[PDB]
C-alpha cells in the first residue's frame, strides 16, 4: 500500500479543486468575509483553516496532511530547510539548565547547533556512540530533556538499535522527547512514530523534494508532542513558501518508484565495491556486515541509495585530485536524495573532528556516494576508472 | 536618485546573465567542478561564491546586494517571514544572563517571542514607551544587549525619537545591538543604519514584495553586527527560497511608484478622518499632530500608506459587524503593504493586553487601515458609508 | 468604475481567491469530474468557464480572462503565448482562402509577416495603408476585406489613428468586416478600443500588462459578436498560456495605474527636452503636440505610456551608433519595452523604410525609440546628454 | 548512450546549469545587448542558442532544446504551449493552398478537428487511412500530397502502425512528403522515430515528459531537413512555451525511466488479468500478444508505457455506465494522462465510429481507456474488479 498512499496522500478535494494536485495559494493576507469568520478562522488558526499566511495557506494544509498519513503523526510542522527543522524542533522543547543527549553520528549541522547556540542558552550536550543500545542509560541525567538519534549516521552510516534506545529512554527519563533525524529512509522506510520516537525530523530537500532544487524541513509528531513543536517553532517564524510545500508534495508521488532504484543500484555498487582490491570497507545499511545492518534488516523497510565507502589508501591531495576531478557521470557537490550521482571524499582527520566522545576506526580516506538514477553499470564503470586513476 | 536605485539594485550582470532580472537558480547542490574549485567555494562560503543552497544561489545573492545597496548595509541576512527574522535576529545577539530593552509598541509577535521563548533561555526583557527619548536611560541595565526598536510602532502609530535613543543607549551600553523593525518604512523611508542602528530587520512580506503572495523577513546589518547575525542564524537554518527572493527584488521595482501612492492617499484618508463628528483621533506618522510626527518629518522621507484611527464611540459586537461586513472596497486581513486596501478593528482592552509596562490613552474602537492603490474618493467613499452604518 | 479602483479589483472573484487576496494558481492539464453527470455538465460548460481540461484553462486563466472583459469591456478574452501568436492567431481565427486583410503600414514587424510570409501561401493577400489615412481608408478597401487590422500609435514612429474617421469609413463599406487593433501601447486601457466600433483588441501583454519584462503572453479581448470565432479557431490552433504566466498578468494589473501615470509623466518631460535640444530633429510622442496623430491622442486616449521615438539631426555612421549606444550608463539596449527600465534602441531610415509597405518614411536622420521606465527622469535625461556630447 | 543515464544528464551542459544541478529559470522578454557588436551577434544567432529576444528563448529553453535533441536524435526541437498547438502548428509549417494531407483515421482527435475545420478553408484537403494499411497506404497518396500523418499507438483503440512498411511505401512514391509522427504514447523515446526515417516527431511533453499532469507543452523533435522550415514557421505564428514550463519538462525526464518501466510493468500485469476476465471482450494494449500491430511492437518499441484500452462484453446503458464510472475508489474521471495517477475513461461504439474517419471500428462493446499510474498494482486491479461487479 506505500505506492497508493504517496500517490494519494493530501490530495483531497478541498486542496485540489478539480486538479490532480494541490492548488497552490500564495498569501500572506488571508481575508475573513465577516466578523464572525475571522472569529471563526482564529479559533481554528492551528487547526487547518485560512487565517494568516505564516501559519499555511492551502497548500501548506495538503502537505501536511500527507506527511502525517505517511508517517503516521498528529501533526507535520513545516521549515525553510532541514537544518531549520532540527535546530528549532529542538530549541521547542529545551529550557536553561536541561541536557541534550545525541548521537555522534549526527549530521554536521545539527552537532553545531547544539554545542554553538544551545551552549550559550544554559543547555549542556554530551553524546553517544550509535551502536550503544540499552546502555545509552549510562549518557541519561536527571536533566535530559532530548534524545536525538540519527539512523542511519551521517556520512559513516551506522544504524541504531531503536527498540532498544527507546525503551532504555522510557524507563529512566520518560519526559523525555526522543527526536530522530529520519532523512536517509525519506519518513517512509523507518515508521519512527510506530517505534515510540516523538518527532521524525526530515530534510525533504533529500529525498522527498527528489530533484536537488527546492530546500525544505518537515518535523512529523506524535499527538504528545505536536501542540508544543508546531507553537514554539511559529513563534521563531518557522514557515516554508507555498511553492515549495506543493513541490514536496509532488516529490512524494515518485518516492517510490525511485527510492525502489535508488536500493537497487546502490545496494549492486555496494556489493562491488565490497569485492574491489581497493576497497578496504563499505559502509552500506543494506549490505551484510555494515554496523547495524541486522537492525536496517529487522526495522526497515527498504533502503535509499546514499553510502560510503573506505579506500585502502589515505590519499594524499594529488591522488585526491586525480581521483574526484576526472569522474564523468558522479558530481561532486554536498546535499544527495536527488536523480544524479554524486561523491565526496572525507578523510580519516575531518571525520574524527566531528564525532565528539567517540573514536574513528578506519584510516584510508573515507568516500561517500549517493547513487542516483542513471544507468547503474555505467556508475560502476565511472567508479572502476576511478580506481585506475589511483592504484 | 532614490527611483534609479531601486530599479537597478543588485542587477549585476553575474546575476541577470542576459535578462533584465536577476536569474531563479533552484539549488540544494551546488557543483564543484574539482577539489581546488570546492576549496574555493568553501573559502568563499559566506561571500557570493556558490557553496550550498542553505548559504544562496545566484538569486539569493542579487536580492542580498540590492538590500546591502538600499538600506547602506554590509549585509543581509534572509528569513523565511518577518517573524523569523525578528527573532532569529534578536536570538543570534543574545545568551544567558542578558536583558532585552523593547519598546512597547512592537509587534506582538516581537513581544510573544521574548515572552515565551526567551524567557525559558534565561533572558529577561522589559519595555518601555515608545516616547521615551534620551529618558531610556533609566531602562538600561549593565547586561542590556538589546535594544529594540520599531518606528512607527505597530497599530498605534507612535514614532520614536532615534536619535535621542541611540546616543543614550550609546553612552550608558556601548555593547548593545540596537535592533529596529523598519518595515513600515520600507527600509527606504527611514535610513536606520545611517542614525546608528545595528541591524535594520523587515518583513519584506509587506512593502517590499507589495502583493501579499510571499512571505519572506530581511535584516540588514552593519559591518560591526553582520558576521555575527549571519552565522548565527545560519546555525539555525534560516534562508528562504530562491523564487521568493526573486519576487522581492522584483517588488522593489515599483517599491517608489507604491509607496508614493500610499503616502498620498493615506494622507488625504487621514485629514479627511480627522475632521470626520465621529472620529476621536487619527494615528498617521505623516499628519501634523500625531504622536512623534515631528520626528517622521525629520528623519524620514516618505510614508507609507498603514495608520489607525479610534473611534468617538467603543463598538459593541452588533456594531463591529454591520461596521467591517458591510464595506465593499476595503477587506479584513491580516498583514499590509499590499495594493488593496484593508481593515481590522481593535477593542481598547486588546491593545491594552499588549502594552507592557505601559498604558493605553484612548476609550474608542481603534480602526487600522491599509490604504493601497484604488481610487482615494473611491475609499474615502467607502469609509464614509461605514460611518453611516454606526452613527 | 475608476480605473485605479478596477485594476485592483478585477478578476479577484472569491470563486478564484479562495481566501487569499489574489487568485489562486492551479496547474492543471487533467482536470478530475466526480461522476458522469459532472463530466456531462463540464462539457456543455467547457467554453464557459467550469473546469474541463486544462488547455481551456484553470480557475487561474478564468480569474485573468474576468479581468481582462472587465477592464477592455469585452465579451472575452482569448490566451495565447505572447503577443506575436495572438496577432498571427487572431487574424488566422477569421480569414479564408480567398480573403483580403488590410493592415497600417506601421503594424509590428512581426504582425507584416505572419501577413506576408504565412497568410501568402494560404490565397490570402494582404495591403497596407498609411496610419494617417483616415476616412480615406474606403480606398483600399476591396470586395474581398475581411480584416481591417489597426494599431495605434504606430510600432517605432508612433503615429496615431484617426479611428473614429477609420472605423466610420469601413463600416460604411464593408459594414461586415472584422476590425481589430492591436493596443498594447495603450495596455487595453489608455484607449477603450472596443467602445470605438472595433471587434478585436489585442495585446502584448507582454509588455505593460506583465510590467517586468519577465513572462510573455498575448490576449484578445472581442465583442460578443467576435468572442466565438476567435475563442474556437484559436483553440483548434492549441492556443492557451500557461496558468503561472496568467497569474503574473493579473498580478501586474495591479500596479498598472501607478506605474503608467509614471511612464506618461517621465516620457513627457523627456520628449519635451528632447524637442528643445539642438542635436534632435523631431520628437515623435503621442502626447507631445506636433506629433503625428497628437490631437487624435488628445481626444481619444485618456492618457499615455512611456514608449516613444525621436529622430536626430544625423544619419549616424557606424562608428558614432557605437558610441552613441554603447557607453549609455542607464538605458540598455533590448528588445521589447512596458517594463521598469529605460531602453534605446537606434533605427536607421532605410531599415524603416523597408517595413513601411506601400509608403513612404517622412525622416532622414537616425530615429532612437525609448521606453523611458521607472527610474529618476533627472537621471535619465543626464545619461541622454551624455549621449548626445558622443555624436557631437 | 544508456536511457537512463542520457535522461538524467540530457540538456545540463554548465552553461545552462551555472553552478546548480538543474538548468536556470530565465524569466525574460527583453534580453540585453551590451553593446552594437553584442547585438549583431545576437541577431545573426537568434536561431542558434544566443540570447535574442525571449520569444526566441531562454537558456532554460535552450537547455530542453538541447535534451530532446539528444533524446529523439533530432537536429532540433521546437516548443509550443501544448501538444495540441504542437499538431497543429508543425502541420501549417508546410502546407500551402492547393496541399493534401493524409492521417491516420486514429490520430488524436483535436488534430482531426485542426484539418477538417482549419486546413478545409486555407485550400487544404484532408483524407485518412486505416491504421494497419502498411505498404498499402500507396493507395491513398495523391500527386498533391504533402503530408503523411503517423500516431502510433493510435488515440484511445492503440493499434500499431507497421511504420518501416508506411515509410518505406511514401518514400517510393512521394519520396518528398514530410513525415511526421504524434509519439506522445512513446514518450519519445520507446519508439526512436527519426531513426525510422520519420521527418518530424511530435509529443504532447503535456503527458509522459512533465510526468504529474500540471503543466501543458507541446514538441516537435525535427531532422536536420525539415528543422528550419518548422521553426520559422513555428516562430512566424508566435509559438513558444514559458522558461518555468520548459524547466519543468527538463526536470520530468529526469524521472522518465523510472516511471515508465513502472507504468509498463503495472499496465501490463492489469492488461492480463483484463484478458482473462468473463466480462470483457477484448483488450488494446500494444504489449500484450493478439492486440492490433503487437508483433510491430515487438519489433520497434523498446517499451511501453501505462495508457491502454479495453472493450467490455456489455454495452453499458447510461445507469450502468454511472454505476460503473462514479464509484471507484482509486481510478479518477478525467482527460489526458501521462501523469503519476490512475485514470479512467468510457466511450461508447458509436462515438469511436464518429472519429475514424474513411474506416470502421471493430467492437461493439463498452470502450474504456485506462491509463495505469503509480499506485500498487494489485490496489487497482481490487477497484477494477468492484466496477466489474457493479455492471454484472
Amino acid at each position: 500500500k506505500l505506492d497508493t498512499q504517496l500517490v494519494n496522500a493530501g490530495r483531497s478535494k478541498k486542496y485540489t479543486l478539480g486538479a490532480v494536485n494541490s492548488v497552490i495559494q500564495r498569501a500572506s493576507s488571508l481575508v475573513f468575509d465577516s466578523v464572525e469568520a475571522k472569529k471563526h478562522a482564529t479559533r481554528n488558526r492551528a487547526n487547518g483553516e485560512l487565517f494568516y499566511g505564516r501559519r499555511g495557506t492551502l497548500t501548506h494544509f495538503s502537505l501536511q496532511q500527507a506527511m502525517c498519513e505517511l508517517e503516521g503523526g498528529a501533526g507535520c510542522v513545516l521549515f525553510p530547510c532541514g537544518a531549520a527543522a532540527v535546530a528549532n524542533s529542538i530549541l521547542a522543547f529545551i529550557e536553561q539548565g536541561d541536557h541534550v543527549l545525541m548521537t555522534n553520528t549526527a549530521y554536521e549541522s545539527s552537532q553545531d547547533f547544539c554545542s554553538k547556540i544551545l551552549s550559550k542558552l544554559g543547555v549542556t550536550t554530551s553524546w553517544f556512540d550509535p551502536l550503544i543500545g540499552a546502555d545509552i542509560v549510562k549518557h541519561l541525567q536527571p536533566n535530559t530533556k532530548i534524545v536525538f538519534l540519527e539512523s542511519p549516521g551521517s556520512i559513516t552510516m551506522e544504524v541504531h538499535d531503536v527498540p532498544a534506545i527507546v525503551a532504555a529512554v522510557r524507563s529512566v527519563v520518560p519526559d523525555a522527547i526522543i527526536m530522530i533525524d529520519n532523512t536517509w529512509a525519506a519518513g517512509v522506510l523507518f515508521k519512527a512514530l510506530d517505534f515510540g520516537i516523538d518527532v521524525s525530523i526530515q530534510a525533504a530537500t533529500k529525498y522527498l523534494v527528489g530533484h536537488s532544487d527546492a530546500m525544505i524541513g518537515t518535523a512529523v509528531c506524535n499527538a504528545r508532542c505536536w501542540e508544543q513543536l508546531r507553537e514554539n517553532a511559529y513563534l521563531m517564524g518557522q514557515m516554508v513558501d507555498a511553492d515549495t510545500a506543493y513541490i514536496t508534495s509532488r516529490g512524494l508521488r515518485t518516492l517510490g518508484v525511485r527510492l525502489r532504484q535508488h536500493h537497487e543500484s546502490s545496494l549492486k555498487v555496494a556489493e562491488w565495491l565490497a569485492e574491489h582490491p581497493q576497497v578496504a570497507r563499505v559502509n552500506h545499511p543494506a549490505l551484510p556486515g555494515s554496523k547495524g545492518h541486522e537492525f536496517w534488516k529487522r526495522d526497515f523497510t527498504g533502503s535509499s541509495g546514499l553510502f560510503s565507502f573506505v579506500l585502502k589508501k589515505k590519499l594524499n591531495n594529488e591522488e585526491l585530485a586525480n581521483y574526484l576531478d576526472n569522474f564523468s557521470l558522479f558530481s561532486m557537490a554536498y546535499s544527495w536524495g536527488g536523480y544524479e550521482s554524486l561523491i565526496l571524499a572525507n578523510q580519516p582527520e575531518h571525520i574524527a573532528a566531528i564525532r565528539p566522545q567517540g573514536e574513528i576506526d578506519f584510516s584510508g580516506t573515507l568516500i561517500r556516494l549517493h547513487i542516483g538514477l542513471e544507468d547503474v553499470d555505467d556508475l560502476i564503470a565511472d567508479l572502476d576508472a576511478g580506481f585506475a586513476r589511483i592504484v
